């Protein structure tokens, strides 16, 4: 197993990328949850890919699973996660090693080999 | 120096692309140029030095490849081939990309002297 | 002008339907739009305006509604309440349709300027 | 219906404005069309039926002048004879113009419906 922290908006996003900005950090940027239905049909696909792959990371690393709040908070142009100099999220689902060029996004994030490459380099 | 190749619109990145499948093949994806060098794409205007004094940092035998979408109109058409291209999958230009693999920048990031660095750095 | 409701979904497209069950009727299927305003069906941006400018045949009571059906990867399910729904039986997008009758356009034949005026007329 | 001429070059043009120098002249310059196939000008493909909607609107006397400039590489040539020409003066594709007049639209202006209107009317 990999490290895992699941988050849910930007304030506890920002506490965890804080706490383990020492460390190799993966974050996968998802809709939130009615319990058991996301809003986001692509984020849902992306899941099992990302959880069968993260084996592939360096033993050490930390997987952030960040929802990003409810569709109508993620459709404002003006959100957090959007104006972020670093993150600058375009879509959901988003997978990202924060400060580098390493992005996928929408359908890219259940390519299974995408998904392999992302996490082992 | 780094071998660059300059292609306008799809089926000319298609050729050097499958031309160049067997080398470390970054590419930049940009707005189409006027008779006067003028650009329509603000950000592509921008990208442009930075990615040229950061190519240096690319490894020996890599191929980098210019490719000018086309026109505004052309690109504004949400369903161009370049939109629409299982790798490519672009978003927007500027887009500096390796193709078939996780390493991307975008619009501003495109000149963020230190994202591209690492883009070209090995 | 003709009366005209904008829908986001099919909870809101069911609201609007059953409230105007009394009126005549006609409904458009599209792909969700961007805060852009841009679209992931292109059928469906060709054939808005080419639909904007035959409305004007309608019956002067009708009642025009507009329905995003959502984004791709919600269409894409084969298995959607658009497409499962007994009377909507939707097949793709753009849909033009009178609701529980044979009237039906798909596709290119949204933005063929005469079937769409023959459709409202 | 109005009158209408379709030319492919500048002797073309120069033939066809010539025979109609007694009239009132609309001319349309636009990308070729290639074999079996549309145009390598977007902006012109959005503006044709914009402005064969608005033709109606023209004058009585009318001409309208459809005149394909040639190839993508010839239109490129900055020293090309549209461009050079004393009165026409073409800066871009698609342009509608009324020769030796101050009436002139460029690009996506072409496909704007009340200044392609208000050109003709």
């Amino acid at each position: 197993m990999v490290k895992e922290i699941h988050v849910e908006g930007f304030e506890a996003y920002s506490k965890a990328a804080e706490e383990n900005n020492g460390k190799n950090i993966f974050a996968l940027f998802c809709g939130s949850k009615a319990n058991g239905e996301s809003w986001c049909p692509d984020c849902v696909t992306a899941e099992p890919v990302i959880a069968r792959n993260l084996k592939y990371a360096p033993a050490d690393s930390v997987f952030i699973h960040c929802s990003v709040g409810e569709r109508a908070f993620w459709k404002d142009q003006s959100n957090v996660f959007r104006k972020d100099p670093v993150l600058k999220l375009k879509c959901v689902p988003t997978l990202l090693k924060p400060g580098t060029p390493q992005r996928l996004e929408e359908e890219q994030c259940a390519d299974d080999n995408l998904v392999q490459m992302f996490f082992q380099e």
